[PDB]
């Protein structure tokens, strides 16, 4: 009964699953969070938080390790699943990892200076604690790289693409992957002939038009800053209101680039917080800004959803995913009935369905498209990428 | 026999149009450019190039007016139209010019500097030169004042909004105002329950969604630099982007500021011009970059039709305006097979008319939506204002 174990390292954490290779089941998670901090910890599934204080990458790693020695996981463990946040222009898919996948990671990593260099670390201590096991990475970005040219190239002078890789890229790649291969299932779609939306909705939130199995749009850019408004972020901002601004306030880019990742979106609007959950709570209790924030949040997302429609031939559905998109009843609710002029009908009842529905259409029959929630699962995605490229010859 | 003199005051030059009152007919037209420079000129009509060397605002203006009492039209100037590049949220419609007035004017002008006060140096130049003619100012903001919250709220904390003014404005007034109401007329839509999407396509180009015959969605934001790529300007572009390429080319944002309106959209991606009949040339020759700014130009301006779509009930019509909106035949053709997935029918005998056949529908029966081109007339329209104006007791 083999495992895959699957790694994702934050700049600050480092979470871990572990599932089945037979039925891609979690059997452990877990998360090392408080990183090259004085006082770092590593809780299991909720068991009390170990004392991983003073530890590096590395250490983190080698103890869940021996959580999963413990367990007698560690035998069984045959491949390794790596996230990597962003891929560049050289990476359309993912890979086995080796020296030149490293060296190739490095070379993008500049564009993501904030992530990358947390996932080599990752790489370079699961390469050490596991050495006979074949080991892969997945690139948040790689499943964008079908788009054109005239969908990935920003209107700035033809040097900053050339030369220094200005361009879009797009996240969320696995989560919209992973989500529309599932949608061909539910709506009973040709993947060769289909046109879906994905609305990708967490903290971090992004919209992807998947073409005849292709992503041909998305609403992230060069960074996850660009697009939707987010939980912290502000998403799409007037480069000339932020010019203005730092006139006004005496404020650098970084001041800038501080207020727009960690101060805005919901948080900033609201005033309040970034969390959905306590918005929709505010709003009940009359809290005005609370209110603004998530109609701003809503009608942010119907403009991409349906902005992003017009790179397909046809319309067959809007896909809701992630944290938000699969839990709030509401937020779908009003993107949806935000976007009757695309013909879309909803099924109230079937809407209000927890996400303990899983994989569910929650569009009334009269609805010109098909609109449905499908829950993601990127680790899932990443294992079956694994056990792929775990019958290759390398 | 009444005209109506209006004014459009630039950073450095001085548009005029003498239109006359019973027809709304343009019987003058010229424009005093190189302002504040050491060789400034007025062109009436094509005819040799006066000498305004070394002249401010009000000289320029008062040569302006000498021209007109050379041709016995100083008698019969009955109103006076300004046009205004900002109105803030003070103004929501065209107004008489009082003292009021010209504060409330100076009190948004820290919006838009560099159009503004240029503004009000016409105004005062023409209140000199005109006591005795009711004045008015047609602001290019007003019409976006129905714009919701939701609409025009930045993902920025609050406070930039409520004390600085931080919010989305939208340009281009005069013209998408203008504009549906003649398509109310060419397509026998009833205003009070009607959804278009106006594409104003200049050299300063923008969306906006009429629905019932009010703004709701406009594509600049709190300036013009928002929105869909331009002939010079990037269109929205990914902050954090900008924030990578300052890091990189060690550049401020007064230097990012310069390349973002100066050396980008068109002009930067083709690397030849901001001129669309150089670049269509430059593609029917052969030339990859030339394709790729006008591919990217149609890309963006599709996307961003869907998007302001999603703020109708129905999509009733869209129109095309502007410089090249009147005159791009290509452009037309690809913006709209671009947006097939709404059901556009295109009727390219029809889209192949040149702009002398006026307002036309060029979309075939088929359609779901229908498609048509509006020359645009922003000088009829604030004399359509002012005249209306010209019946008050102030
Ligand atoms: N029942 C719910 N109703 C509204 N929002 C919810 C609900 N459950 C979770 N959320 C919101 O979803 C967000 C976090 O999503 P995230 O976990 O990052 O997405 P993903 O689960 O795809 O990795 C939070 O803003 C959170 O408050
Ligand atoms: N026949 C044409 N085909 C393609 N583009 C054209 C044509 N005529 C003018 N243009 C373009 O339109 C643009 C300038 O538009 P502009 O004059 O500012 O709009 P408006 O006339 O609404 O004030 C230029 O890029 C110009 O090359």
């Amino acid at each position: 009964f083999p495992v895959v174990l699957v790694i994702n390292c934050g700049s600050s954490s480092i979470k871990f699953s572990v599932l089945d290779v037979a039925t891609c089941d979690v059997l452990m998670a877990g998360i090392a969070d408080g990183m090259n901090t004085e006082n770092a910890f590593l809780s299991i599934n909720g068991d009390k938080p170990i004392n991983l204080a003073h530890s590096n990458y590395e250490d983190a790693l080698k103890a869940i390790a021996f959580e999963l020695e413990k367990r007698d996981l560690t035998d069984s463990v045959a491949l390794i699943g790596h996230r990597i946040a962003h891929g560049g222009e050289l990476f359309t898919q993912s890979v086995i990892i080796t020296d030149e996948i490293i060296d190739n990671i490095r070379r993008v990593s500049p564009l993501a200076p904030l992530h990358n260099y947390a996932n080599l670390s990752g790489i370079d201590a699961a390469r050490h604690l596991f050495p006979a096991v074949r080991q892969v990475a997945v690139f948040d970005t790689s499943f964008h790289q079908t788009l054109a040219p005239e969908a990935y190239l920003y209107g700035l002078p033809w040097e900053y693409f050339s030369s220094l890789g200005v361009r879009r890229y797009g996240f969320h790649g696995t989560s919209h992957r992973y989500v529309s291969r599932r949608a061909y299932e539910l709506l009973d779609l040709d993947e060769k002939d289909s046109g879906l939306i994905v609305a990708h909705l967490g903290n971090g939130a992004s919209i992807c038009a998947v073409r005849n199995g292709q992503s041909v749009d998305t609403s992230m850019g060069m960074t996850p800053l660009e697009g939707l408004m987010m939980g912290t972020r502000s998403g799409d901002v007037d480069f000339g209101a932020m010019a203005w601004i730092a006139k006004e306030t005496g404020q650098t880019l970084s001041d800038l680039e501080r207020v727009v990742n960690k101060e805005s979106g919901l948080l900033g609007i609201s005033g309040l917080s970034s969390d959905l959950r306590v918005l929709e709570k505010a709003w009940h209790e009359g809290h005005e800004r609370a209110r603004l924030a998530i109609k701003t949040f809503v009608h942010r997302i119907a403009r991409h959803i349906a902005g992003h429609a017009a790179s397909l031939h046809r319309l067959d559905g809007i896909i809701f995913t992630g944290g938000i998109g699969e839990n709030s009843v509401l937020i779908r609710q009003l993107v949806i009935e935000h976007l009757g002029v695309l013909g879309l009908t909803l099924d109230v009842e079937m809407n209000k369905q927890p996400n303990s529905h899983g994989e569910r259409i929650i569009s009334a029959n009269p609805s010109q498209v098909i609109c449905a929630v499908i829950p993601t699962n990127e680790e899932k995605m990443i294992a079956l990428d694994a056990i792929h490229l775990g019958n290759v010859k390398a």
